[PDB]
């Protein structure tokens, strides 16, 4: 189970409420419209947010609108509006932070209903 894993929805899937949080890699799950339902430690990190406070806020528009473009966000409402999410990418985040250069990989979520963003440092 690592980062870009091709059965990794499977895996999340299968895990509870601190599972999330051993994983090496940021770990976010968004609904269709980009509201955080989970924020694991490790993303916490690589961002410098409480986990606890971020959940809830919008993804694109509260707490990471730099992800907000074509690229990321735009891709993100291809995948939800066709079911298949399931792009990588490279990018960079910084706002409220110092810009950090990241490895991007969305991908929906077993149920269909929910997706996943995962990230880690390049
Ligand atoms: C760009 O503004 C990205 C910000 C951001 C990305 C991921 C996070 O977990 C927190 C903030």
């Amino acid at each position: 189970v690592a980062f870009g894993s091709e059965d990794i929805e499977n895996t999340l899937a299968k895990m509870d409420d601190g599972q999330l949080d051993g994983l090496a890699f940021g770990a976010i799950q968004l609904d269709g419209d980009g509201n955080i339902l989970q924020y694991n430690a490790a993303e916490g990190d690589i961002t410098s947010r409480d986990p606890k406070q971020v959940i809830g806020k919008n993804f694109f528009k509260d707490v990471a609108p730099c992800t907000d473009s074509p690229e990321f966000y735009g891709k993100f409402k291809e995948g939800v509006a066709s079911g298949n999410l399931n792009t990588m990418f490279e990018y960079t985040f910084d706002y409220q932070m110092t810009p950090t250069k990241v490895k991007v990989h969305m991908k929906k979520a077993l149920s269909g209903d929910s997706y996943w963003v995962f990230v880690k440092r390049v």
